[PDB]
């Protein structure tokens, strides 16, 4: 079973990688990497929380925001802080202080109970362990059995938690009548397929939908899931119910396309400012100079074109019109590494003059195409239009076969047939990505990869 990718785990992805994951409200993308914002940036509309040092934030967001700034203050309860509250968890009846029986204390409830078995998995164990000082989750391989005594009451406490979380606090709880025997959560915390964080575990829990590292390095390089996990075209795994639940996991989008303090995490991102990309061909541009040589631009967003360089630096004038309409280009910026043999880094920025002389850019009704943050949102036998009419033309693999060392895998791509033009692909909800522009049977058209310039189309734009 060769369900994992190896050439990915150099580049170790956790959680808190956008490429191939989706970044908390609480957090934005900046180069690859889930970063913390800022309080002051979290949607206004919530309800209040309590922090363990006693304080009290208007939104849940502004708190977990605080928290990633600012390490030790914890997650505690729904609502403002009572004085007398203080939530605890602890491992009893252990030969061990990493090991026992969870005992949890539910900051309200002065009373002690224990957590249930049958509903107990890696994503509770982990946040256990998590908030106990255990930096690296639950471990997998290992166990705590028992044999009788303290199994006398009826008492439990059925948890759930995505997994993510820093504190089981922040996980739901709900008494459930227990039947036998015998129904008690234990748990091993790891005191040393590995993880980022730096954890052993078996090669048959990795790619299978579950989280048992704790920041997510067994799912996101999954060529296919291994039990019931559903795998995302990205090459990630989630749970089957993750499919349909009012939540785009995958970056790629398919779990939530045809259909039809968890919840409030949820809650939090359909309050986000959703970007407004890629709504015949609106997005497609001709940068035409005053000798009569054109180029196939593509309009990305407000005073922008995005195009291939060799076109453009093949006028002698430097002075060109944007034709789709009539506007005027007052810059151009060429990538610095551009490489005039091999095509790496065929790409420039275009800054249109706006004109007016009283407001922006923008043209009054002009559709502006979405640039791909991840490299991972398109795969193989994915269709895409090629325009310069329009051709369908198809992402091929391999391409090592057809080009060899004149192909650069990570800054180009090859889309196989059934200047500097845009290749624009769409994904399942119907959003326009430029994923590539034209650079250079057995010869499949060649294009300089964008995703792999976002960053440097962010610096710009
Ligand atoms: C929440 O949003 C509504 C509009 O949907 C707005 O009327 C209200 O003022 C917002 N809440 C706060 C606390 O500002
Ligand atoms: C959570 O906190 C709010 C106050 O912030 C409270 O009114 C509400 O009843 C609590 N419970 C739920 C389930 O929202
Ligand atoms: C894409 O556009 C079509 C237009 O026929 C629309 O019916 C469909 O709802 C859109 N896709 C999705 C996933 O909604
Ligand atoms: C211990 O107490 C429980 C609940 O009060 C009751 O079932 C019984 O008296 C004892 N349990 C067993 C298994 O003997
Ligand atoms: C890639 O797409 C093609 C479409 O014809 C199809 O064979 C299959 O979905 C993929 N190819 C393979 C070999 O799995
Ligand atoms: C990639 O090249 C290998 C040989 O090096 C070949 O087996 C394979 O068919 C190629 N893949 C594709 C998708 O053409
Ligand atoms: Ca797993
Ligand atoms: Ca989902």
């Amino acid at each position: 079973e060769d369900l994992v990718e190896k050439k990915c785990l150099a580049k170790k992805y956790t959680h808190l990688s956008c490429d191939k994951v989706f970044c908390q409200p609480w957090q934005r993308c900046i180069e690859g990497t889930c970063v913390c914002k800022l309080p002051y940036q979290c949607p206004k509309n919530g309800t209040a929380v309590c922090a363990t040092n006693r304080r009290s934030f208007p939104t849940y967001c502004q708190q977990k925001s605080l928290e990633c700034l600012h390490p030790g203050t914890k997650f505690l309860n729904n609502g403002t802080c009572t004085a007398e509250g203080k939530f605890s968890v602890s491992l009893k009846h252990g030969n061990t202080d990493s090991e026992g029986i969870v005992e949890v204390k539910l900051v309200d409830q002065d009373k002690t109970m224990f957590i249930c078995k049958s509903s107990w998995s890696m994503r509770e164990a982990n946040v256990a362990c998590l908030d106990l000082g255990f930096q690296q989750g639950a471990d997998t391989q290992r166990r705590f059995k028992l044999s009788d005594l303290s199994i006398n009451s009826t008492e439990c406490l059925h948890v759930h938690c995505r997994g993510l979380e820093t504190s089981l606090a922040e996980c739901t709880f709900t008494k459930r009548r227990t039947m036998g025997y015998q129904d008690f959560a234990d748990v091993v915390c790891y005191t040393q397929f590995q993880c980022v964080n730096g954890k052993y575990i078996s090669q048959m829990k990795a790619c299978d939908g579950i989280n048992d590292c704790g920041d997510q390095s067994d799912e996101l390089c999954c060529k296919a899931c291994q039990g019931k996990g559903f795998h995302c075209k990205s090459g990630v795994c989630i749970p089957s119910q993750y499919q349909c639940n009012g939540e785009v996991d995958c970056i790629t989008g398919e779990d939530e396309v045809g259909c039809a303090m968890d919840a409030e995490r949820r809650r939090i991102k359909s309050l986000l400012p959703k970007l407004s990309c890629g709504v015949d061909l609106p997005w497609q541009v001709a940068i035409k100079d005053a000798s009569g040589i054109t180029c196939g631009g593509i309009y990305i967003g407000g005073c922008w074109i995005l195009t291939a360089a060799h076109c453009l630096r093949a006028s002698k004038t430097h002075r060109y019109q944007i034709w789709t309409v009539i506007e005027y280009v007052d810059r151009i910026i060429f990538h610095e590494n551009y490489n005039a043999g091999t095509y790496q880094n065929d790409i420039a920025l275009i800054e249109m003059k706006k004109d007016g002389n009283k407001k922006d850019c923008e043209l009054p009704r002009s559709i502006p195409a979405c640039v791909p943050w991840s490299p991972y949102l398109f795969q193989p036998n994915d269709t895409c239009i090629v325009s310069g009419q329009w051709g369908e033309v198809k992402l091929i693999s391999n391409c090592s076969k057809f080009y060899g060392n004149r192909f650069y895998e990570k800054e180009m791509e090859c889309a196989g047939t059934y200047s500097g033009g845009p290749l624009v692909c769409m994904d399942a909800n119907n959003v326009t990505y430029v994923w590539g522009v034209v650079s250079w049977p057995e010869f499949p058209g060649v294009y300089t990869k964008v995703a792999n310039y976002f960053d440097w189309i962010s610096y710009h734009v």
